């Protein structure tokens, strides 16, 4: 059964609620983004209205085969009326097509649902600047002060410089990047661009990237592996055995692999700085774990919430244990007392 934190009270709306069968009284199902834990349950047999971004709608149509008649794409930054209720979609700074949703309830209450997001000061000059938000449904993935990591720009600078140095020293080196979902496309696109290469990948991954429908990505991707010196593989293959196996298939074209595993936060962030990061190495294979996050750091989250000044916060991540729930509630109270309430 559908949990309380996925229902929007005083409406017929749910958010990211496709794995619970027919939800009683739900007239419209919102989907914040195309990640599997959020879309779980959608297929060609779904017959209720789905509201989402254009990019999310492209993925629903082509990857999950949802019928066109049930897909309702909405433009960003635009007041829209859905089943008698004013809504706005805002960029979430997560993966491609990811949104936050502002709901203007009939009773005068205003709700912001962040979906998954990476909070940024630029959100302080969105349509959020205008008015009061009563309730915030918050992506609390990294809601603890130990969760630190660098900016996306700093991580990409490291990856570009590392890859360019390696291939300039050894023109016969291959670069490999791991993936298991949409998001983090900058890692492989930025490396390919500096090396003057397209990114080679499976037909299935090519299809997914096409669905994003953006010319710059299309110009840098191919299914012809032999023509490319940056290859994408499933994240599960980014290990010494998997990479050894892959190098055999390349027909003596390469004699070294440099590989990148984009992760989220890992405990090595507590000790090491991005500039001091070193790889795991075995013979002619090296693997770098790089902390490229598409979720807010603790400090980014705190800044956003202290700016927004919501009356109530409902966490949507780490909700399963009493320890997690208690810890998050203590941070929200600290932030409030500091902020002057
Ligand atoms: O995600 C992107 C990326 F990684 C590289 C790029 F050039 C463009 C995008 C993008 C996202 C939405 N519109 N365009
Ligand atoms: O955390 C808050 C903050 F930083 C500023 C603010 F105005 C309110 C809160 C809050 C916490 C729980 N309910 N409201
Ligand atoms: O363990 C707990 C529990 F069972 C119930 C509860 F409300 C809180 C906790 C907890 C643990 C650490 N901090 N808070
Ligand atoms: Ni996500």
């Amino acid at each position: 059964t559908c949990p309380f934190y996925k229902k929007i009270p005083g409406t017929g709306f749910t958010v990211d609620a496709f794995q619970y069968g027919v939800v009683e009284g739900c007239t419209a199902y919102f989907l914040t983004h195309f990640h599997s834990d959020h879309y779980a349950g959608l297929s060609k047999h779904f017959t209720f209205p789905v509201y989402c971004s254009e990019i999310t709608g492209n993925l629903l149509k082509n990857k999950l085969h949802v019928q066109e008649q049930y897909i309702h794409p909405l433009p960003l930054d635009t007041e829209c009326i859905v089943n008698g209720v004013k809504v706005v979609l805002l960029d979430a700074n997560h993966c491609p097509g990811a949104v936050m949703i502002l709901f203007y309830l009939p009773n005068g209450t205003v709700i912001l649902h962040t979906g998954d997001f990476r909070a940024d000061p630029s959100m302080e000059r969105s349509l959020l600047a205008d008015q009061k938000v009563h309730m915030l449904y918050l992506d609390t993935t990294y809601c603890s002060p130990e969760y630190t990591f660098p900016s996306q720009q700093e991580v990409i600078r490291f990856a570009i410089n590392t890859a360019f140095e390696a291939v300039t020293l050894n023109p016969h080196a291959l670069v490999v990047c791991g993936t298991y979902s949409i998001g983090k496309e900058k890692v492989f696109l930025a490396i390919a661009d500096v090396l003057g290469s397209k990114v080679g990948m499976s037909q299935e991954k090519y299809k997914t990237l096409q669905c994003l429908n953006i010319p710059e990505i299309n110009s840098l991707i191919t299914t012809d592996m032999c023509s490319s010196l940056v290859h994408l593989l499933p994240m599960m293959q980014i290990n010494f055995k998997g990479l050894q196996s892959h190098l055999k298939k390349c027909g003596g074209k390469y004699n070294q692999i440099l590989a990148f595993r984009p992760t989220g936060w890992t405990h090595s962030n507590k000790f090491t700085r991005i500039a001091d990061v070193i790889p795991q190495t075995k013979g002619n294979i090296s693997i770098y774990g790089i902390p490229y996050s598409e979720h807010s750091s603790y400090l980014e989250m705190k800044r956003f919430v202290q700016w927004l000044k919501p009356q109530k916060i409902i966490p949507t991540v780490n909700v399963g244990t009493w320890k997690s729930r208690s810890t998050m509630e203590k941070y929200f109270r600290e932030w409030k007392l500091e902020a002057g309430y």
